[PDB]
């Protein structure tokens, strides 16, 4: 409808796949080469389904900060025959607040879904399903089951992936450029 949705659509059309684990179906953001991200509570194993095709996982790393606190981001390298468009230049370098964000989801339950969530706060610490978690972004939108792994964007930046909500607020794990240096 506007330039926020235009940026979000450009990311969804080229840089997302549908990932299925034993824990459900998730929006999965491809970042560069065969490297993608998913919420850690997806419990990625040796094998994952990518757009309903059996795919070997070459590597999976559940990120934690230097105090050994959960960040809720798992970085997966997929045994796929094709690379993602490199979008690392759209990742923020530092923790920050944002205006006018969009949350975009693409699954069997929620195809081509886009939500204008508005203002995004650097919330920081969250007890997420009982797990102390850092680098959480918060938006005042009543997000629901089916949205985990959804991409949070502003115009020109990919800032996070949706990992939970409390019925009134939604919560994303930050994406930082430093997670994806090679």
């Amino acid at each position: 409808m506007g330039p926020g949705f235009d940026f979000a659509q450009a990311i969804m059309k080229k840089n997302t796949v549908i990932a299925r684990t034993e824990k459900g179906e998730f929006t999965m953001l491809g970042v560069y080469d065969r490297v993608a991200v998913i919420p850690t509570h997806a419990s990625v194993g040796e094998i994952i389904y990518i757009n309903d095709v059996e795919t070997r996982v070459l590597d999976a790393c559940a990120l934690r900060d230097l105090t050994d606190t959960n960040l809720e981001i798992t970085i997966v390298k997929l045994d796929r025959n094709q690379k993602f468009r490199d979008i690392r230049h759209f990742l923020p370098r530092c923790e920050d607040d944002y205006n006018d964000a969009v949350l975009s989801v693409h699954t069997s339950k929620f195809p081509n879904m886009y939500i204008p969530v508005g203002q995004v706060t650097n919330y920081g610490f969250l007890n997420l399903g009982g797990t102390p978690t850092h680098r959480i972004l918060m938006y005042n939108f009543p997000t629901r089951a089916g949205q985990c792994g959804g991409v949070v964007t502003t115009t020109g930046k990919v800032i996070g992936i949706h990992v939970g909500g409390n019925g009134a607020q939604g919560f994303a794990a930050m994406l930082l450029h430093s997670y994806f240096t090679d």
